[PDB]
């Protein structure tokens, strides 16, 4: 599925990614827009031969289980199939351990250089929310 920008906006904040861990909801909509482009199906190869999942492109080297990820770890105790589901259900619950492991929202390197320092309400201006 492919979200519109104030669509995925307001699945965000039903599934409470607004303001969590301080994080407005602008900062998630602009990680997802350069992580996705809002697409549930983007995938990603890592050079490290992880892979990256979905609309927050959460990573197989950690945090779920891919089948082919050698030595790798699977944190958030799911497929990272169910990462492309058109239902974000998984994905939110997913960023909500991560951004919670230390380092907040810093560990989607994408954030840190494309929406970190920025006007993140810009992301979310003009949705009925």
């Amino acid at each position: 599925k492919v979200f519109g920008r104030c669509e995925l906006a307001a699945a965000m904040k039903r599934h409470g990614l607004d303001n969590y861990r301080g994080y407005s909801l602008g900062n998630w909509v602009c990680a997802a827009k350069f992580e996705s482009n809002f697409n549930t199906q983007a995938t990603n190869r890592n050079t490290d031969g992880s892979t990256d999942y979905g609309i927050l492109q959460i990573n197989s080297r950690w945090w779920c289980n891919d089948g082919r990820t050698p030595g790798s770890r699977n944190l958030c105790n799911i497929p990272c199939s169910a990462l492309l589901s058109s239902d974000i259900t998984a994905s939110v619950n997913c960023a909500k351990k991560i951004v919670s492991d230390g380092n907040g929202m810093n560990a989607w390197v994408a954030w840190r250089n494309r929406c970190k320092g920025t006007d993140v309400q810009a992301w979310i201006r003009g949705c009925r929310l």
